[PDB]
């Protein structure tokens, strides 16, 4: 797998709304022109593999519609403004034009494009900039501004020429897609997530199945999510609070073989029919998060998104995580508001019957590797290899400063590492740990690195303190250790590489995307478990702009390091832990949700 495919099309832009109608005028052509416009100004567009659109064949649009509204919509083109007007009416907030017929084909067609270069491994992921959308047309109805269910094509296209049995739907409009949920109501074989604006059906589309209530019906319960939003304004730590107590955690015990996405941009700062207050870089992170699952293969779609002089930015945010452009880092993120956290602890407890690890007690060149010298990797061509006498002085000076042995060429690489750094990230073998760990983010406090994450998996204590607030430790061993000091967390069979998961996902991910540092320092003694471990190293690399320094003391976990570092895809792993583990968890996780409040995935208790 090696590109990211862009469909699009300017012929889906001719096409309007042709009389007045306050519930569309919102959804215009130039959505879908400020969309590839941004993509070619930022230089994005192209660097992606334009895959040409073709048009949806009317054996393909039956396996999600019927004929009897196919061929309605089929007589579309020949009728005049008085008569699409009335077609118009018999549907809720959606107007017909003499081209959409023709244009909502080339819809289905784009996406179901996409959706065959990623499964054919011509692309590692994609987007489809389309229009009209897709999310809330049904069986035989048009509803919304959508005529055909464009991503619910590609989940019965992807489940009959391709296979599969897991698909996992993400829905980050904030408008429910009803149309994507009443197709696989009764359906395992496609998990549809969905925020959305619900202001207790306040909002349109105002149904009651929009509600966390739904689940499922039939032998398809615990399959459809609904995050319902009571309250306008969510902020960054409200979206990532549901990624990380909701979608993430199931989504890893699904394991889905192919992940789409429905992409709606109403949900960020300044569009009138969302009125959120996410900003555009959130999407960034959205799909980040989201490519471990699948091996990486991601589907884009469009959907939603108004306001012209913002929707270009986030669509280039999500493209810019597609091509594996550093992420850029998140400032302000907290507590998710109370009543966001209303909504994440109702649906995680009626859920909570399905996927049991929410149940609660009563109450160029990117990479550079410096392995032991001598060693020669295979290396995919976006990494490099090693001091000078600008840095060796540096080396000399803490030399007998602090403290011989070689050790002195592993401190001259991580010296010259961390400079480069400040290349995205790197990754040293190294001899003594001490003196390697002391040295590196020592030199990386003052490179400058306003705050440090440190990540270490082994036993025993480090070599450096979390007194002050400018470094956090993070580190999972044998033994207890249990500590007092809350800029840190220790944490602890066959259940490891599956409960460090939802533990990476519900513990670790939420208090260092607070922290915001500026700097990863990834670190592993040589003790082995390496089924999980570049899991992690992918989901990290969102912060800090990807800039992470990993230390390994090697074996064969070098090339498996090196993997996730340079961007490659990332294995699944396999649909559940133990009891005493997870007790583990919220023992430090209401421990912790005082100073960090992303933690939090239930409503404070006032005292
Ligand atoms: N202010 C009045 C508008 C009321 N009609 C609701 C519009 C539905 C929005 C559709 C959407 O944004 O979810 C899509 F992604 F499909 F494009
Ligand atoms: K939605
Ligand atoms: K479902
Ligand atoms: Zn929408």
């Amino acid at each position: 797998a090696s590109g990211s495919a862009l469909i699009f099309d300017e012929e889906m832009s001719r096409y309007k709304l042709l009389w007045t109608d306050p519930a569309c005028e919102i959804e215009v052509p130039e959505r879908l022109t400020v969309s590839y416009e941004a993509l070619r100004t930022h230089g994005l567009a192209q660097r992606c593999k334009a895959v040409p659109v073709r048009q949806a064949t009317e054996q393909e649009i039956l396996l999600a519609h019927s004929e009897e509204y196919l061929e309605a919509v089929k007589q579309t083109p020949g009728m005049n403004v008085e008569e699409l007007m009335a077609f118009s009416k018999k549907y809720n907030d959606v107007y017909f034009h003499q081209n959409i017929y023709h244009c909502a084909k080339l819809a289905a067609g784009a996406t179901l494009q996409l959706v065959d270069s990623v499964m054919k491994r011509e692309v590692r992921n994609g987007m489809a900039l389309v229009r009209p959308p897709g999310h809330h047309s049904q069986r035989s109805a048009a509803n919304g501004f959508c005529v055909f269910n464009n991503v619910a094509f590609a989940a019965l296209y992807a489940k009959k020429n391709y296979n599969l049995n897991r698909i996992l739907i993400v829905d980050w409009d904030v408008h429910h897609g009803q149309g994507i949920q009443y197709c696989f109501e009764e359906d395992p074989s496609v998990l549809y997530f969905s925020w959305h604006r619900y202001e207790h059906q306040s909002f349109w589309p105002n149904l009651p199945e929009s509600d966390y209530s739904s689940v499922g019906k039939g032998k398809g319960s615990g399959f459809n999510i609904n995050l319902p939003w009571n309250k306008v304004g969510m902020t960054n730590s409200d979206y990532l609070a549901a990624f990380f107590h909701v979608l993430l955690p199931v989504a890893y015990e699904f394991d889905p073989e192919l992940v789409i996405v429905s992409a709606g941009f109403d949900s960020a700062i300044g569009d009138p029919e969302g009125e959120m207050c996410a900003l555009p870089e959130i999407f960034a992170h959205l799909t980040h998060l989201l490519m471990p699952l699948a091996a990486g293969k991601m589907c884009v779609v469009l959907e939603g998104g108004y306001n012209l002089t913002s929707l270009g930015q986030s669509v280039c945010q999500t493209v810019h995580s597609l091509l594996g452009d550093p992420t850029p880092r998140i400032s302000g993120l907290g507590t998710a508001c109370d009543s966001a956290l209303e909504s994440i602890q109702n649906v995680r407890n009626v859920q909570s019957s399905y996927w049991s690890s929410f149940k609660h007690l009563a109450q160029s060149v990117r990479t550079v590797v410096v392995p032991p010298p001598g060693v020669e990797l295979t290396l995919p061509k976006n990494c490099q290899h090693s001091i000078s006498e600008s840095t060796a002085k540096e080396v000399q000076r803490i030399r007998d400063k602090h403290f011989d042995q070689n050790i002195l060429r592993s401190l001259g690489n991580i010296i010259s590492v961390l400079d480069r750094m400040m290349v995205c990230n790197g990754c040293v073998v190294v001899s003594d740990l001490s003196v390697s760990v002391q040295c590196a983010l020592q030199h990386a406090l003052t490179e400058p690195a306003e705050r440090v994450l440190v990540v270490y998996v082994g036993d025993g204590e480090l070599p450096v303190k979390t007194n002050d607030g400018k470094v956090f430790l993070v580190q999972i061993c044998t033994k207890e250790t249990e500590d007092k000091c809350v800029n840190r967390l220790t944490l602890c069979g066959e259940s490891l590489t599956a409960g460090f998961m939802q533990a990476l996902l519900g513990l670790i991910l939420p208090v260092a995307y607070e922290f915001n540092p500026a700097l990863v320092l990834g670190i592993v003694e040589e003790t082995r478990l390496m089924r999980v471990w570049g899991h992690m190293t992918c989901l990290i690399q969102g912060l800090a702009r990807g800039r992470m320094l990993t230390l390994l003391q090697d074996k064969d976990l070098l090339e498996l390091t090196v993997s996730a570092l340079s961007g490659a895809s990332i294995s699944p792993l396999g649909p559940a832990p133990k009891p005493e583990d997870v007790e583990m968890m919220e023992k430090q996780r209401q421990r912790l949700q005082e100073r960090w409040g992303l933690l939090r995935c239930t409503v404070s208790e006032s005292w």
